[PDB]
């Protein structure tokens, strides 16, 4: 719905709320087959240019098949093995004797078919390319005689077109050791992906969600190479199942909060930690520290719980009361008052220190705001750019309401002499306990 | 001009000077159009192989158009939004009613044309592919009758060639959610990029600079998908404007500086922080901490100010006097004396500790220098490789002059017992103040 | 042989042993040539569709040649320069006058040939594409007359096929500033790579190793653009030489080890540092901290010593006795008891703290183990998944034997009040010395 933002002057941090999240909690695997032609070289005296073109493209087909064979003989392990057991188990099932013949029988008359494997998985299989029928019907009469038959020029062009998808799949599967993500249109055409979404056991609003966000679905999918066996090329496509839908999500933005003394070396800094995406999830909060783990479209966020931490919901209280005992709100400390800016969803946080020239401009009016020393904020309403030193940032012009929450910078509550300026993952209460200990070593003496 | 280097034995750091910098300070946006054919399926009884090939390639054209349509319906946000407002504003301008008709009229007779949009931007537009003219003139008479007309085989091949650039642009725009960088030759041919440079409002020496460094220009450019509307495919190419030209730049190299005691656990280490590229910029220094933010060609550096910090010019005094009060020169401390080497522009810094076998060799003479324990340096004059433990590095054979600046290692000025061995972003004066405080807790008692 | 694992309950760490390593210690360079046609535009009045198709593809050939020329005029430096001196030296040798004519003479009658350059390097050269013969024999009679001769349609298709590899090599060399890795099948076909392996001065078991792991060989190879000169396109392929073969390797996995008090803020944490791959190497241990520097296939590991550290073999004693004085076993400390899990080679380490719901399940039985608070471990025997909070990990189903080494968590030997909770690269003995100093400031008073 409405994206809103809140800047907290006291902690030099902002929270962008109103996003609807879709968290991946499951996988839906599907088998993708390509019917190949088990042919061995058939060479006869041929020299007309059309026969040469056919044998050349046919050698590129045989090399693609042998390349897929040496790729499946030794498949290198990936750091994603912890996220593909749902498809690797299917490659292991297909290696069973008689199972590849089962899917070859189910896709004998139609392109799509549900197949109950010998492990209880009712998987959906597809035959996206039929080269055994094309090579054995249109090409073999040309190459398996005493002298080779002459093909028409339309066949030469049609065979380069059909063989092309095989060659490109062999390129992607070869350079990535059998595991590719995102899933390209060569692995699965957009038409095939959308048709696979319609056949998926999900609600119509959820099919509409994945169909309206097919590129995000591709970036969160996997293509795993299985086996080439018995005139069958098989590989597993692992598509995301979003077990969490429309859950509230928010993005925390943090920036250094320093004191603004005029004598360098007498200033202390503080920055809230754990900036990133937060989503309500099953009575707790799912936190995503890495930036590429959440894809954003307008008000909607698509995250993968694979690289998340699970935090108590009280972690949100660091945004309303950071000194609050229900949650130990952590900060990092330093004496590095270097100017910077953070572009948020509806504005910009500016940490200006020293002699830095910080400003906020409108495209037609020029400079409309000059920041003084400290941490401040400006909304995108009327602001186009923000300059900090020699750097110019662009402000997101997305509609929403910003709220400037005034408050005393908490860095002012600390005596500089006893401040712990060296903490990376330290608590508010951790710093207060270190201050009680450093004040005790000087107070008693 | 002449690249020179200076190794500082006192701080285990080196500075490579003499580079001429080109910093990005602006964007030059340009609209790239592809005239499409608004056709709906026209199917008649056709079976000759040439008609089938034409309808097959025509279906791949219709799917590319519908794929671009679902890509433009929901465009996922990128982390680069802070750097593309200059082009996103044009996509927003094109969505206005009547504006796409304006550029369609300006490019009605010619390929290139300057167009004054309805927002005051005099942008340069180009028509790089004309599919409406080709489909409506060469293909529609073949498919919009009672029975389909027969095309010659040259047309089938020419249509696969023309439709190819559309299909590849749809692949790049699809997998990257509409924002690609670098800009491929499919988005913009080298001929089109060089012609776009000649038409750019810049000096002839600056056009010669971008034309001689077109790959760096591509890596620092963006291609943003706009709209497919009214037989027009439009997307914005955002090219860099280097507001800073020929500015002096230098690269700081740092390596751990430890003491060389024979009893492990009694040694302290120190490393200068903020290694990377520095450029003089508008009365201050622009620092680039990330390595991929500066592309290097011979004596020339191309940086993006988007990921830079602005520092006072006194930051250079950490290279001549690190104990100098005009700038608080920061270090990080530890007790981790692990051997390593850093390949600089004209030589190699070697930090050798413990039992590590450190050496510098010439390809034909073998080992020409054996490093003892501590931090040392060797020039590329006569040296080909440097070995530290089981690792062999290659020395850059670029011509320049190295200067070995002798000096006492500053790690020797510190009493080990009271050294702060746990600092990440700590100042020289910060460590000295912590030493005055740790000496006061034991001195009084 | 047999992959085994050992979980150390005392340190919340696991070691996966039994891997056979192949470390890169050398480079084998090879020159790859493409015979080009030195032609200038030859235009005559031509309009038959076949002549147009030929001149169109011929312009794409001329632009690929001029694009390679502006790519070789200014070649941008890469961060890999420290790993390609073995090939850059060959590009520098080829630029000598008369040397490109030497390899052009050796490959005058055959495709492959060993050439002794004028620098003592007996390099192996290959001619993978012959465009000078094809353009000058099949195309020039069509375009160098008063009126252009008419080519047959097979030639138009064959020329688009031959020119395709040139255009794709120009794309890869253009966007990557002349240095590509991995080496694609366009730079070197799998047939050409395997044939190049057979011709390499190595043992038959080592040729069998690289031939069975060609994708790992590609990912650890470089393609460097040299020169386009005198109807010759030359570029260097740098293939890895594994000077270390079948060396024992092991992977260290680490996870936070905290105390499990019921009052938050009273808990201290500890984590072993330096997780990653270790290999026995030349009397020392080669450590690889980055994850992408070692490619794994079953029991075999392929590492690059370029991004490794050399450690004494006593570093393995951190796995059997971390309090052992022969090696200073380092840890990092904090008070951040956030739950997490690490998927190992044969199981999973689980660090469960607070209210987190940690469990281990079997696909058909459901939850088979509930972890209590602390650091624990479960083998893959009977376990399919592990859930920590809202995150589900997949356990690797690889066969091997796990050993649970019981022991007291070492975090319990520390008094919380005087624990140093702020260390990043700190030693066991470092923490004990800081504890002796913090106990001395309170003990005397
Ligand atoms: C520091 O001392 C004050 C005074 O009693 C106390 O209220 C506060 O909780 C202490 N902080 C910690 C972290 O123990
Ligand atoms: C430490 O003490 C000396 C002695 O007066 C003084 O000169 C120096 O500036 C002090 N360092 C700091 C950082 O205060
Ligand atoms: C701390 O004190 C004990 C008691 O003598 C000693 O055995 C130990 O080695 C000391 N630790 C360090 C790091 O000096």
């Amino acid at each position: 719905q409405n994206i809103t933002e809140e800047f907290y002057q006291s902690t030099c941090s902002a929270v962008s709320k109103g996003y609807l999240g879709a968290l991946r909690t499951g996988w839906y695997t599907s088998v993708i087959t390509i019917e190949l032609s088990n042919i061995k070289e058939n060479k006869c005296n041929g020299t007309d240019a059309k026969v040469k073109l056919i044998k050349q493209e046919l050698d590129k087909y045989k090399n693609a098949v042998t390349d897929l064979q040496l790729l499946m003989q030794s498949t290198p392990a990936t750091g994603s093995g912890s996220a593909i057991c749902s498809g690797v188990a299917v490659c292991k099932v297909l290696h069973l004797e008689g199972e590849v013949n089962k899917i070859k029988s189910a896709l004998l008359s139609t392109n799509k078919a549900v197949v109950s494997l010998s492990n209880g998985v009712s998987v959906l299989t597809s035959k996206v390319l039929d080269l055994k029928n094309y090579i054995d019907k249109q090409l073999l009469p040309i190459v398996n005689k005493q002298s080779c038959s002459i093909p028409n020029i339309e066949t030469v062009i049609e065979f380069q077109q059909k063989n092309n998808r095989l060659l490109e799949i062999t390129r992607e599967f070869s350079v990535n050791a059998g595991v590719t993500t995102p899933v390209s249109t060569y692995m699965l055409t957009n038409s095939e992906l959308l048709s696979l979404i319609n056949d998926m056991p999900i609600t119509n609003d959820q099919k509409k969600l994945m169909s309206n966000n097919v590129q995000i679905v591709r970036q969160q999918s996997y293509s795993i190479m299985c086996i080439i066996k018995e005139e069958v090329l098989a590989y597993v496509v692992q598509l995301p199942l979003y077990g969490v839908i429309d859950t509230p999500c928010w993005k925390l933005h943090t920036s250094p909060l320093c004191t603004t003394n005029t004598k360098e070396g007498s200033n202390i800094c503080l920055t809230r930690t754990d900036r990133g995406w937060y989503c309500d999830n099953a009575g707790s909060v799912s936190f995503f520290p890495q930036a590429e783990t959440c894809k954003v479209q307008s008000n909607r966020v698509f995250c993968d719980t694979m690289n998340s931490l699970t935090l108590p919901s009280e972690v949100n209280l660091c945004n309303v009361d950071i000194f609050n005992p229900k949650y130990d709100c952590k900060i990092m400390t330093s004496k590095t008052d270097v100017s910077s800016s953070v572009i948020t969803s509806l504005g910009a946080i500016v940490s200006c220190y020293g002699k830095t020239k910080c400003t906020a401009s409108n495209k037609n009016r020029g400079i409309i705001k000059t920041f003084s020393n400290g941490c401040d904020y400006v909304s995108n309403k009327g602001v186009d750019t923000v300059s900090v030193g020699n750097t110019l940032y662009c402000v997101n012009k997305q509609e929403g309401q910003s709220l400037y929450v005034k408050g005393e910078p908490i860095i002012n509550f600390y005596d500089p002499l006893v401040f712990p300026s060296n903490q990376f993952d330290a608590s508010i209460s951790q710093v207060n306990e270190k201050i009680n200990q450093s004040l005790a070593f000087i107070r008693k003496s």
